C-alpha cells in the first residue's frame, strides 16, 4: 500500500551516486580553504528557526515540519542550515577557536511545501560558512567557493548574481518607501502582493503577474540598491573589487530577495537556464546578528548552500552522465545441491577484496552463465561434482569465454591479477 | 540561549571521523556481498512503522515522532530501517530484479524516549537486508556481514548470540504459554510488563526491574528455543551449520527476543561488554511477512543494523584512535594590510590542489609562524612589502626550517613536489 510520501525519494543507482560525486567535489574545494565538516542534528528547537529564519518569512510561518516532543518542548525538522550552524558556533564557545571559523556539511533539508508534486520536501544541500568576521574577503571568497564547486563538476554555463541588503536599517528604510509609494495604488496590487505589502513589502518586486510589473514600471519605483548605507555600499565595492581580481565572472543586480529574513550586506545566487523556473543552482550572503537573534553575542558571517539535486539536473543538462553499475568480479553458480552452499563458502573466501556472488539454487550451465551476463560479473564460476571433489573451481571469463579450472587457493590469486 | 537537543549532538572532530570510517569499512564489505547502497526518506507515512514494526511494541506506542502533514497525512520519524527498506522494496518493482536484493545503507534514526540523558533521540546505524528468500544460507550471511564489519574495524573482542523466534504459530504458543504461567502470579509484575502480558507477552522476558527477572527464574520460565516448530527447528539447525563451517564463534541464547514484532525464525546479536549497559553492537534476523503487513506479497527476508555510536564506544574501549587531523599544505601570512588580500588571492590561486590558508589581519612574522605551527601547516608563507613589490613569496618550511624565496608561479610547483 505505502509509498515514498511525496516530494522525497528512495536515493540508489546512478542518481544516488552523482549525489555523492557532487558531495566529493564540494568537500575539496571547501576543506581546500580550510572548512571544518560539522553536521548538526535533523531537528532543532523550534525557536532557532522562528528567531533566526525570521518570524515573517514563508518558511517559518507555513513550511516548517514541527512537532512536539512527549511531554514538551516543541522541535522543528532542520529547513536550512545556517541558523543550525550559528546555533552550533554558539554552544560550543568557537568564538574561542582562531577566527574566522569555516565550517561545511552536507545533508537533508526538509520544507513542508503544499503538496501537488511541487519541488521537494526532503532535499540536500551542501552548506559553507564563515564565521567571526566582518571582512569582505570572506564575502568574495564565499561567492569564489560555491562558484569553484559547481565550476568544478565540470558546469560551465553559469550565472552568478551579486547585490546587497544594506543593512537592517537600510532594509526598513527601503520597506517604508514601499509602502509609501504603493500604499495609495494599493487597489491595483495581486491579492498576494497586498499581503505582502503588510511585512517585507520587498517581495512585491519580486513577484509574478502583470498586474504588479506593469504598476512597478509606471511608478518609478526604485532599485533597493539606491538604498544602501554608505558602509553598506564600501563593504559590497571591496567585494566587487576581490571578484574581479579573482576574475568571476558576476551581474550586479538591482536587488536580491532572498527568502530569508537574517541576511545583511552581501547576498549572491548561481544560476543555470537550463531547469526552467527554479534556475537558482544555490546561493547565499552576511547574516551579521543572527548570532543575536538566538541569544548569543555579535558574530559576523557569510555562506552559502546550493541544492544537490538542482546541481544533478543542471549536470545532467550539460550532458554529464555517468557510467553502468559495476557488476560482481565474481558469480558462483552451483550445479548440484550441496554445491550451493559450498558456493557460498568460496564466495566469503573472496570477500571483502574480491565482489563475490552465488546462486542460491542448483542450475544447468547455460542459465547460470545467463544469469552471470544479467549481474554484469566479470567472471562465472561453476561448481559441480568434479570441483566439488577435486577442490577447484571452473572460471570463465565472461567478456572472451575463456575458461579455466584452478585450485581454490588460487583462484583469489588469478582472478585479482586478471582484474586489478 | 539555544543548544542542541538532548539526545541529538553535533558531528565534527575525530568523533565525526570515526563514523566515517565505521561506514566505510561497513560499506567496503556489504558491497563486497552485492549489496546495493539504498538510501530511504528521513520519515515514511506512520502506518509503515505501525504495520511494519508491530502495533504492541514500545517503539510504535511511545518512541516515534511523529506529527501532521501540513495537510493531513501523519508522518513519522524513521525509527528503524528494515521496513522502508521492505517499502522500498515493495514501490520500486524490486520483486522483478534478480533475487535476491541485497540492500545497505547508513542513515540517521529516531526515537523520542524519555528525557533524562538516556543515550540518543537521534543515533546512526548501519542496516544490511536481503530480500526475496527463505535460504538459510542468507541467515548465515547476514550474521557473517554483522560480524566481518566489526571484525574488520579491528574489534576483537565480540560476542555473537544467535536464536529463533520459530513461525507464527510457534510464537503464538510460546505467548501462550507465558499467558499461562504469568497470569496466576500478574500481581509480582511490573506495570509495564502488565501490560506486556495483553498483547506479545515475550517482551516481559527482555525487560527490566529485579521486580520480572527474580520472579521468571523461580517460575522456571522455559526458553523460546523449546518451543520452536519442526520446520523453523530446521531452518535454524541450516544456520548453525554454516556459522560453524565458516567458524564464526556463537554461542546460542534461549530466548533472545528482539525489539520488533515483525521477526520470524533466526534472530542474532553481537555483543560487547564494555559499553556498560547496552552492550549490543548491533542484531537482526529474519522477518517474513513484513511485507504483507505493508500491504504487498510474501517476500522473505533477513538483515540486520548496528549503531554506529556503539560501535564507537567498543573502538574507544579497545583502544583504537584516530591519529592527527592534517594540517594546510600552506599558511600565508600577511605583513601588511594591502597583503591580507593579496594572501587570499594567492591562495585561491593554489587551491583546490593544494590546500592553502592564510590570515585575515597583518602580523609579526614570529607570532604568524606560532599560527602556522598550532595550525599544522607543512610550509608557512610570508608576504611583506618586499615580496609583494617582487611579485614573490617567502616560504619556509615549517620541519627543517627551510626558507625558499620564489616567484608566486614557483610556488604551486615547489609545494607540489616537496609534499607529494
Ligand atoms: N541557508 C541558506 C543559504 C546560506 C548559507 N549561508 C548563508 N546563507 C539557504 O537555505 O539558501
Ligand atoms: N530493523 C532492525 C535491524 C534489522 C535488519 N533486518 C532485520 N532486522 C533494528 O532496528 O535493529
Amino acid at each position: 500500500t505505502a509509498r515514498a510520501v511525496r516530494g522525497t525519494k528512495d536515493l540508489f543507482g546512478k542518481e544516488l551516486r552523482m549525489h555523492q560525486r557532487i558531495v566529493a567535489t564540494a568537500r575539496k574545494v571547501l576543506e581546500a580553504a580550510g572548512a571544518l565538516e560539522l553536521v548538526t542534528p535533523i531537528f532543532e528547537e523550534t525557536q532557532v528557526f522562528e528567531k533566526g529564519v525570521g518570524a515573517a518569512t514563508d518558511i517559518v510561518r507555513k513550511e516548517m515540519f514541527t512537532f512536539q516532543d512527549r511531554g514538551g518542548r516543541s522541535l522543528t525538522l532542520r529547513p536550512e542550515g545556517t541558523a543550525a550552524m550559528v546555533r552550533a558556533y554558539l554552544e560550543h564557545g568557537m568564538k574561542v577557536w582562531p577566527q574566522p571559523v569555516r565550517l561545511w556539511m552536507a545533508g537533508p533539508m526538509f520544507r513542508a511545501e503544499r503538496p501537488q508534486k511541487g519541488r521537494y520536501r526532503q532535499f540536500h544541500q551542501v552548506n559553507y560558512e564563515a564565521l567571526g568576521s566582518e571582512n569582505p574577503i570572506l564575502d568574495a571568497e564565499a561567492v569564489v567557493l560555491l562558484y569553484e564547486c559547481l565550476k568544478e563538476l565540470g558546469l560551465r554555463r553559469l550565472k552568478v548574481k551579486l547585490s546587497s541588503v544594506g543593512d537592517p536599517e537600510d532594509r526598513a528604510r527601503y520597506n517604508a518607501y514601499l509602502r509609501e509609494v504603493l500604499s495609495p495604488h494599493r487597489e491595483a496590487l495581486s491579492e498576494d502582493s497586498k499581503e505582502r505589502l503588510e511585512e517585507n513589502p520587498m517581495r512585491i518586486l519580486d513577484s509574478k503577474s502583470e498586474r504588479d510589473q506593469a504598476l512597478l514600471k509606471e511608478l518609478g519605483v526604485r532599485p533597493m540598491l539606491d538604498f544602501l548605507g554608505e558602509e553598506a555600499r564600501a563593504h559590497l565595492k571591496e567585494v566587487e573589487r576581490h571578484l574581479e581580481r579573482l576574475s568571476v565572472p558576476y551581474e550586479l543586480e538591482p536587488a536580491l530577495v532572498r527568502g530569508l529574513d537574517y541576511y545583511v550586506r552581501t547576498a549572491f545566487e548561481v544560476h543555470h537556464e537550463e531547469i526552467g523556473a527554479q534556475s537558482a543552482l544555490g546561493g547565499g550572503g552576511r547574516y551579521d546578528g543572527l548570532s543575536e537573534l538566538l541569544g548569543g553575542p555579535r558574530v559576523p558571517g557569510v555562506g552559502f548552500a546550493f541544492g544537490v539535486e538542482r546541481v544533478a539536473l543542471a549536470l545532467e543538462a550539460e550532458g554529464f552522465g555517468l557510467p553502468e553499475e559495476k557488476g560482481p568480479d565474481l558469480y558462483l553458480i552451483p550445479l548440484t545441491e550441496e554445491a550451493v552452499a559450498e558456493a557460498f563458502y568460496l564466495a566469503e573466501a573472496l570477500r571483502p577484496r574480491l565482489r563475490a556472488e552465488y546462486a542460491l539454487a542448483p542450475r544447468k550451465p547455460a542459465k547460470g552463465l545467463e544469469e552471470a551476463l544479467k549481474r554484469g560479473a566479470a567472471f562465472a564460476g561453476f561448481l559441480g561434482e568434479d570441483e566439488l571433489r577435486a577442490g577447484e573451481v571452473t572460471l570463465k571469463r565472461l567478456a572472451t569465454g575463456e575458461q579455466v579450472r584452478l585450485s581454490r587457493e588460487e583462484v583469489p590469486g588469478y582472478l585479482l591479477q586478471a582484474l586489478g
